RNA sequence: GGAGUGAAGGAGGCUCGCGAACUCGCGAAGCCGAGAAACUUCACUCCC
């Protein structure tokens, strides 16, 4: 729809057609995060699997190492979504993060789900546009 | 592109206007939000 000058200027940073690696991802955080307080990062991703189905959910629960704990469930359209953390946060971290979080969805793969399981993987800020990642990089 | 729905993020968001101890701070300036509802993100369903 419609945005302001500050989302439109986010958008004059990131290249749609890119699939972007967790560490320059994790390094856009700062420049994409620019809302009047400290925003949270947040892990998106479209799920492999037939939602429809009771068998198939993915509900869990990871310590990532920097932060506490933090829970995961599966929406009914099939998406999955988690905060990694906040954007001031060492780019290092977040990068830690977003992995430890990649092989917690992994470690919960259910028995029935075909094909690729993580289909699509996004990182994004609070109040920002998103980046599409290499969830294997 | 339009209308909705789900989950997740979320205490701010958009528009203007000046001011100099540093892309940052102010305003008895309008509108929206802190109710499920703003704003942002991945998805889902329908429509030219
Ligand atoms: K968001």
């Amino acid at each position: 729809p419609k945005h302001g000058k500050r989302y439109r200027a986010l958008l004059e940073k990131v290249d749609p057609n890119k699939i972007y690696t967790i560490d320059e991802a994790a390094h856009l955080v700062k420049e994409l995060a620019t809302a009047k307080f400290d925003e949270t990062v947040e892990v998106h991703a479209k799920l492999g699997i037939d939602p429809r189905r009771s068998d198939q959910n993915v509900r869990g629960t990871v310590s990532l190492p920097h932060g506490g704990r933090i829970e995961f469930r599966n929406d009914k359209t099939g998406a999955i979504h988690a905060p990694v953390g906040k954007a001031s946060f060492p780019p290092e971290k977040l990068a830690d993060n977003i992995r430890a979080f990649i092989r917690a969805l992994e470690a919960h793969k259910p028995e029935g789900a075909k094909g690729t399981f993580l289909r699509s993987v996004y990182v994004t800020t609070t109040m920002g546009p998103s980046v599409r990642i290499n969830p294997h990089s």
